[PDB]
C-alpha cells in the first residue's frame, strides 16, 4: 500500500496498518479525498476513529499528510493516514476495514458509476467496507467532468422510480442495501450487507 508522507511515498504492509489501527474503535475511509482536509478534520473530531484518505495523486495530499504526521502539539493527528490509490485498484490492505466509507463530491466519472450504476465500481467500494458498515455519498453535478467526451450523456435524476429499477437492485447485486436518498446536492447512503 502506498502512504503519502509530505513529498515522500512510503510502502506499508497490512501488519504495519494493523499496528496503527490497534486501539481505535472505528475506521473511516474517504475515497477521492483531494487535499484530504475532510480526513484531517474528522480525525480531530473523532479521536476514536482511524481516518484514512485515499486519492490517486499523492501530490494533492502532500500538505495534509505532512501536517498530520507532526507531533500533536504541532498539529499531528496520529489517527489520520493518507494513501495513494485509484478506485480501480484500491490496496488490498484496506479490504473489509471501513465502518464508514465516504465519497464527497466525486468527479463525473465516479458520480456516474454511483448513479448509473457501474457494477465493477460498486464492487470495488463494497470490498473496503466491513459487514454492517455504511457508504455515504454527497453527489453534485457541478463537479469537474473527467469523462471522455463521447461519454457525456446526461445523468439520471434520482427519483423514486430510478431508485426502484436501477439503483436498489444494482446496489444489492454489489452487496449494498440503499438506506437514504435525499436532497440536502444529493445524499445517498447504503449499508454493506450479507452473511
Amino acid at each position: 500500500m502506498i502512504v503519502q508522507l509530505g513529498k515522500a511515498s512510503v510502502t506499508w504492509t497490512r501488519a504495519d496498518l494493523e499496528a496503527k489501527l490497534a486501539g481505535h474503535a472505528r475506521v473511516l475511509i474517504d475515497v477521492g479525498t483531494g487535499d484530504g482536509r475532510f480526513v484531517y478534520r474528522s480525525a480531530g473530531a473523532h479521536p476514536d476513529t482511524y481516518c484514512i484518505g485515499v486519492d490517486p495523486a499523492g501530490e494533492r495530499m502532500r500538505e495534509v499528510s505532512w501536517r498530520a504526521s507532526r507531533k500533536p502539539a504541532r498539529g499531528g493527528r496520529p489517527n489520520a493516514l493518507f494513501v495513494v490509490a485509484s478506485v480501480q485498484a484500491l490496496p488490498e490492505e484496506l479490504a473489509g476495514l471501513a465502518h464508514t466509507l465516504t465519497l464527497n463530491f466525486p468527479w463525473a466519472s465516479l458520480l456516474s458509476a454511483l448513479v448509473l450504476p457501474e457494477a465493477p465500481v460498486l464492487e470495488a467500494l463494497r470490498r473496503l467496507v466491513r459487514p454492517g458498515g455504511e457508504l455515504i455519498a454527497l453527489l453534485n453535478q457541478s463537479v469537474f467532468d473527467d469523462r471522455p467526451y463521447a461519454a457525456r450523456l446526461g445523468l439520471p435524476e434520482l427519483s423514486d422510480a430510478w431508485l426502484d429499477d436501477a439503483l436498489r437492485p444494482a446496489y444489492r447485486a454489489a452487496g449494498f442495501e440503499i438506506r437514504t436518498s435525499e436532497i440536502v446536492t444529493r445524499l445517498l447512503t447504503a449499508e454493506a450487507i450479507g452473511g
